[PDB]
């Protein structure tokens, strides 16, 4: 399942894919440098994911799986979007964009990807 404390720290075409996600270079750069953490509450198909980033500043997010749900995109920019679960990976898809996010050895990684690159995450577990 996926809950529990994170620790979002090592990433791989991270600033390309935040370019093409459409974002400012100056929160691009401080969002690495400050090493991201994250927290979630899956609860039965429910979930209250939630984050915390650039200045460690938290932003909650939510869903259910199988149904479209709100997303906000940081204090500025929001979509709508399905969150769905395929058996271990949560999988998700957006307008002209996707991503899977998985627990793999007890650590939260995932595989997402963009326009034309991927964006592999690790992010180990902790409470
Ligand atoms: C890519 C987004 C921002 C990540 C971030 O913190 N970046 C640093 C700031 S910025 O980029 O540099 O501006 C995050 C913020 C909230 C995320 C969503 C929410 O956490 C809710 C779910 C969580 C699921 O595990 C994956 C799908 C998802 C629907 C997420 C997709 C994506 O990872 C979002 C939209």
């Amino acid at each position: 399942a996926f809950t529990g404390k994170f620790e979002m720290e090592s990433e791989k075409n991270y600033d390309e894919f935040m370019k093409l996600l459409g974002i400012s270079s100056d929160v691009i750069e401080k969002a690495r440098n400050f090493k991201i953490v994250t927290e979630v509450q899956q609860d039965g198909q429910d979930f209250t994911w939630s984050q915390h980033y650039s200045g460690g500043h938290t932003m909650t997010n939510k869903f259910t799986v199988g149904k479209e749900s709100n997303i906000q995109t940081m204090g500025g920019k929001t979509f709508k979007a399905t969150v769905q679960m395929e058996g271990g990976k949560l999988v998700v898809n957006f307008p002209n964009y996707h991503q899977t996010s998985e627990i793999v050895g007890d650590k939260l990684v995932e595989v997402s990807t963009i326009g034309g690159v991927t964006y592999e995450r690790v992010s180990k577990r902790l409470a």
